[PDB]
């Protein structure tokens, strides 16, 4: 059975995507950086829902100690048909108020989270010779940019640079990548969203698993370097 | 149950569109400008799932003879859920070589289209009152143009714009607009082989369902929170 | 002889500081309105005491024949185009179940119908000059993104982004570059609304965007072409 | 008289650059990693211009050094009206044969190169209370993605979403924050000369002084309404 990691799977997102992936049929594998007893929650659903399960725990930023689990885990249950990088960062502030840290730690977790989980996946996903699929998570400040957010700006939009050019690498073997870019999504400010989102409202979590859920899909099986925009028509 | 109009849907991608909205569950009014045959094989394989189905025959440039036909479809059926405007046209050639006709036929079968299409359906389906779904198909030359398609890429291009607007005004009534622009996909047919291997990263022309399942996918229930995007299904082109 | 420069919709607005631009650049540049004459000959003696040759031209860019009559006849007479801007435009706002035929026809047509009808008969014209070429399109941020209350002009603009990159990529090999000039809220004639919704917080002046064409039609922008270039304040 | 930081100035792009904006009528700072006697003939260049100029010497990963260099030569002359980042290294390779130093150096010589560099700059701009220019130089692979340059596409996408951020908190300053993406720029074998031949629909590599000429309109008084843009100069590749 297909098998995806889901990177940041504990809650948020990145659960409803493990989730609807589940539910597609897919064994999901669950990560999270620290919340262990809300990432075996996860685990609980996906078996009750007829799938194989487990969870990893890592910082996406200790390159080595992901290289030995990701390896370990790949000799022990095959290697990942689809990859979704969901966990990501934030240290908001005005760009000459942004500390070392803010800026370094935001960066870091969105690019070299990119290169620390999937180097060591990429060549045991081609080895399944079936194809697949991989599925980052940005945001709509990753395409226009936001105030207060240069740090978070940059990273994801450095993420879109990444999966673009790693589509094009992988398309011959039939593995897509593509990028989900969500608006605001709910995880006064009812009053912003009814001011500045066409659709007058916060996006839900399923709204935005629908979409990465479709792009692991095998119907999806022609799109690829795309960053699609889940925002509610913001932009 | 919702019933989803999809121009130019006797063939090609149109009827692949046709055909995954009904198997999602959809009633699906078949339209053709001309080959009523092909149209009502398309209706009879749509009853035979389970759904729904007849034809409707305009030319969309024909903005009155469009407008008494819907009127009256929707008379007689109830409003449009869903609109789907894949009907299309080319007439490619270098710009100083495109014909009065090359142009205008090109430019108004996607504009005049949209217009005369959405105009009388508009209403129908905010009277629902349970949202709705229209989804227009560009192409990846109204992203960023074609040698030989100036009209062509002017009028993908031109119904980006005229959708990405009306996902505005129409996003507080829970209708989304969106927009599928393909690259190059295989509708029939050594040559057009060779250049799908050496310009796509895919290496291979896509398939008609490989658009309509996009399309499909936005119609959806689960697709509510998209609006006024372009999605490109292209393999990778841009 | 010194290069020649269409600006359609140059008696008044932001054609009128890109036809001034462009004679202060060194070209010499012909004005054209579709029925305001007195505007546009006090534009042309700005052009002539700015040191160029310069004359009217009244057309409807809709009326396909007589433009196509006008412009054979003027470069007959005048030579070639070296450059074109398409400027000239317009709007007839509102929702979209509120668009008459005519709010729908009459902006769609003034773009697109007018990109084929003053480019169609002045392409060879400039080819046959051999020194390369300028043509800017004049879009709009609702080309790119949209908006409310203008389904016919985003329609009109985005069209005319599309249009412009295809002639870009046919018109490379004789080094005419094609580009578009996207404006957003520009003063021609509300004040508070710039202040909220622009980050640069004020509308944008006619000359601000007029730079931009000047920039593109100059010889230093020869490596720019199937270009949208947004003067809009940050907008988007 | 308004002063502009241009860094990598001594060579290529950069030297273009700092040369354009010093005819233009601004003082220009040079700099350079380690080539200090090219970096001195373009100060001497841009003195027989008539403007002021003098070089820095920096590695702008070298996070605390830069912020001292800068600091002092704020303090010695003044706050930059303008900055143009021109900051970037490639690593080629397969993304899975990418080392770790492949991929760090790529990634922190433009994203650790914008917070190293501009950081310490942009109070001393506000101070000046004259608005200003930041310019940074991205690339056609920060748009659309490179074979072979997962880091490098990365890094300059995110040299974007950095500047378009950026314009935003400055635009009230009436600071202007911009990004040049240039294609392929002739900094040649028979080899790369046939592709850029077939590849760019202008059919030659692009030179230098066609980058620094749009650098240059940026900086100038008159594109003062250009702010969060990425203008390509890359002769129609995209
Ligand atoms: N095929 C491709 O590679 C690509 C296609 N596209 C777009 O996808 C859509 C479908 O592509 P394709 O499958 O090629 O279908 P076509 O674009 O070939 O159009 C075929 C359908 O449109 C109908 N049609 C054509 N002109 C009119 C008109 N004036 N009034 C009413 N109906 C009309 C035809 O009706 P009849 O059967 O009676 O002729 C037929 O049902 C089009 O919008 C096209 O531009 C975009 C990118 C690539
Ligand atoms: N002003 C703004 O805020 C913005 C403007 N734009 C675009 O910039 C361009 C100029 O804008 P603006 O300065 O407002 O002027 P307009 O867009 O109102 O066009 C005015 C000029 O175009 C001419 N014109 C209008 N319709 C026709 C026609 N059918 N045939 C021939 N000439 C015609 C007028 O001629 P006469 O003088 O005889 O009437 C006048 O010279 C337009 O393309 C517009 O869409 C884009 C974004 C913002």
């Amino acid at each position: 059975t297909r098998r995806i990691l889901v990177t940041g799977s504990s809650r948020g997102i990145g659960k409803a995507i493990a989730l609807q992936l589940a539910k597609a049929g897919f064994d999901v594998t669950v990560h999270a950086r620290s919340r262990q007893a809300e990432a075996e929650q996860v685990v609980q659903e996906i078996q009750a829902l007829g799938q194989n399960s487990h969870y990893l725990m890592f910082d996406v930023n200790e390159r080595q100690t992901v290289q030995q689990i990701l390896e370990q885990d790949v000799e022990q249950h095959g290697g990942f048909y689809g990859v979704v990088l969901n966990a990501g960062l934030t240290h908001d502030g005005a760009f000459p108020a942004l500390t070392d840290q803010d800026w370094d730690e935001v960066i870091s977790t969105s690019l070299d989270g990119f290169y620390n989980v999937l180097k060591p996946l990429i060549m045991p996903m081609i080895h399944l010779r079936k194809g697949g699929r991989i599925v980052t998570l940005s945001s709509v400040s990753g395409i226009m940019g936001n105030r207060g957010q240069v740090n978070y700006s940059a990273a994801k939009a450095g993420l879109i640079g990444a999966t673009k050019a790693l589509a094009l690498e992988l398309a011959k073997r039939k593995i897509t990548v593509n990028c989900v870019a969500p608006g605001l999504i709910e995880t006064e400010v009812k009053e912003h969203a009814l001011k500045m989102i066409p659709l007058q409202r916060m996006g839900q979590v399923d709204e935005v698993a629908s979409v990465v859920k479709f792009l692991c899909s095998d119907e999806a099986s022609y799109v690829t370097r795309q960053v699609i925009s889940v925002n509610g028509g913001l932009i």
